[PDB]
């Protein structure tokens, strides 16, 4: 069947930001008929995945628990209430949610309406290789249905992927745990070879059968009967397909592929990618495979069979993936150094700590993070990508010297250090105070993140070249700026002084010996690095348990 069908009504609006003007270019790429052919390897991997899914017990969330997961700025319902009414448990919001729930239990077939919109994302236009990227498309159901998805499946999508895929499930790892996983897998091989597999338009390649197979895995959970019915109904009425409405309420067409804005998008994509890849590893006869899967992002680390054999085994892997309806965007390439593998737009790099010991960390090309940060300092945005980049890339030369320095000078000037800001981590929205960054960083990356040095020449050159290309002042200017920012933070005491001392320890002549922050252990990071929720409409406010009067 066609991934999409269009009436011709426009997908209307809600260095460069992607807009609805380029929607038709995206529409052409994502629209095609899928041909899928399954074999014994696919069926064998599925049964192995289902036997692991069988150990899961999932709970039904109450209306109140599902309401508390709704982001404050989540799109309002077309039925007379918004995200604020949902979070306050208003009678109208609650009544509508309960009637949506009852309808899921009673109607097993009527397709559920979804809205289609062009995503507005900021990218950097490099006129050296190609042109501007067209806008990605987001498909999501009404707020009432989104609350019902949480009741039925929040616990499933938060627990099942790790039970099924084990150590291969990428969203269970903090950045440092991800690096540790890749380094350990790489070290385990006699002669390692690794590759990234990029599927072309993954969401469009997801067939009706893929979506039913994904439900067959969910149905292996111990579930309340109403959760079992809601999952069955949601599969047939929403997850397999349905009609598309634009922002103006006009009929845009229909979808028979993965919706990008549903609670099961990340979990479904991860299970589907893992299934197809593990089966393709068997068809290609790759030896001692270790996989790392995050949605449609796949990394494979295996035992090398020789340079020519590896190229042939990769073409065999690609042929199997293509039969399973996961054709490649860029053809995969074997790599023989772990640092050369780009996965989830990141690569492993190495630095030294204050005692000269090697420390592995995750980094990336800083062009898109700096360009998005420039857009965010220019205009008020709903999500602060600079904040998520500081958190996730805290050990990097660029996040430390440029992002920390720039945003802490802005927060000092606006006197907004204590103001909680929204940022996205693995698709979920987190409300975080910048004053909590040293404790967050210590927990996610270790105390060494504040003392890294001896960065590689390749990493230093990539950062310096990026600054020149974007017209950003050189690294020496950032050191001078950080010294002043640090001095002002220290004078304020409490958490603000800790930002100065820890975040900007790199900027001082004679480096201070840093001891662990005692209040760091109090931060409740239990919802962090458990699962992926991209497009799942998930929110959490950062909480602190068992505080001490003097901390
Ligand atoms: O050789 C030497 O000894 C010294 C050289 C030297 C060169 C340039 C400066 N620039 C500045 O002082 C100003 N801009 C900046 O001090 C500046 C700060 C951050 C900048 C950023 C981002 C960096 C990441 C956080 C968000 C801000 C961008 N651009 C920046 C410029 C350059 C710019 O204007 N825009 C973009 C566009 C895309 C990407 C990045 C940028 C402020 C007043 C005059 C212009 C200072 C010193
Ligand atoms: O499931 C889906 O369908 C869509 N996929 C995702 O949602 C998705 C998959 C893997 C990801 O990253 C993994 C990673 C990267 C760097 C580091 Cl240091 C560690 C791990 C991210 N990235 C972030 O969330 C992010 C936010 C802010 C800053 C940096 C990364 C998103």
């Amino acid at each position: 069947s066609m991934s999409y069908t269009w009436t011709g009504a426009l997908i209307t609006p809600c260095v460069y930001a992607t807009t609805s003007r380029s929607a038709s270019l995206r529409q052409k790429k994502v629209t095609f008929d899928r041909l899928q052919v399954l074999d014994d390897h696919y069926r064998d991997v599925l049964k192995e995945m289902k036997a692991k899914a069988s150990t899961v017990k999932a709970k039904l969330l109450s209306v109140e628990e599902a309401c508390k997961l709704t982001p404050p700025h989540s799109a309002r319902s077309k039925f007379g209430y918004g995200a604020k009414d949902v979070r306050n448990l208003s009678s109208k919001a609650v009544n509508h949610i309960r009637s949506v729930w009852k309808d899921l239990l009673e109607d097993t077939e009527t397709p559920i309406d979804t809205t289609i919109m062009a995503k507005n994302e900021v990218f950097c236009v490099q006129p050296e290789k190609g042109g501007r990227k067209p806008a990605r498309l987001i498909v999501f159901p009404d707020l009432g249905v989104r609350v019902c998805e949480k009741m039925a499946l929040y616990d499933v999508v938060s627990t099942l992927p790790q039970a099924v895929m084990g150590s291969s499930y990428g969203f269970q790892y903090s950045p440092g745990q991800r690096v540790e996983f890749l380094v350990n897998a790489w070290k385990a091989k006699k002669c390692p070879m690794g590759f990234a597999y990029d599927t072309r338009c993954f969401d469009s390649t997801v067939t009706e059968n893929d979506i039913r197979v994904e439900e067959s895995i969910y149905q292996c959970c111990d579930l309340a009967p109403e959760a079992r019915q809601a999952i069955r109904s949601l599969t047939e009425r929403l997850y397999i397909g349905g009609p598309l409405t634009n922002s103006k309420g006009q009929n845009c067409g229909y979808r028979r592929c993965r919706a990008s804005g549903v609670l099961t998008t990340s979990c479904g994509n991860t299970l589907t990618c893992y299934l197809k890849a593990a089966a393709a590893c068997r068809a290609a006869k790759l030896q001692d495979c270790t996989m790392l899967v995050c949605g449609d992002d796949l990394v494979v680390i295996c035992e090398s069979a020789g340079t020519q054999e590896d190229e042939a085994s990769l073409r065999a892997f690609t042929e199997a993936m293509t039969r399973y309806s996961a054709p490649p965007g860029d053809p995969p390439k074997p790599e023989y150094d772990l640092e050369l593998i780009t996965s989830c737009s990141s690569n492993v790099s190495v630095a030294h700590d204050a005692s000269g010991k090697r420390v592995y960390y995750l980094t990336r090309d800083p062009t898109t993070p700096l360009a998005r940060a420039a857009w965010e300092t220019a205009r008020h945005t709903p999500v602060n990508s600079w904040l998520g980049n500081i958190i996730m890339y805290a050990p990097t030369l660029w996040a430390r010297m440029i992002l920390m320095t720039h945003f802490f000078s802005i927060l000092l000037a606006q006197e907004q250090l204590e103001k909680a800001l929204d940022c996205q981590i693995y698709g979920a929205c987190y409300s975080i105070e910048p004053l909590d960054l040293p404790q967050i960083i210590q927990r996610l990356h270790g105390l060494s993140a504040f003392s890294l040095h001896s960065y590689s020449p390749g990493e230093i050159n990539r950062v310096a070249s990026c600054l020149r290309k974007l017209g950003v002042p050189p690294l020496r200017v950032w050191r001078h700026r950080a010294r002043s920012v640090r001095a002002r933070l220290l004078s304020q005491g409490g958490r603000a002084a800790t930002c100065g001392k820890y975040l900007f320890n790199w900027a001082v002549r004679t480096k201070l010996k840093l001891t662990p922050i005692p209040a760091a252990s109090q931060l409740d990071l239990s919802s962090w690095f458990v699962a992926g929720y991209s497009g799942g409409d998930i929110y959490h406010s950062l909480s602190r348990a068992r505080p001490r009067w003097f901390m």
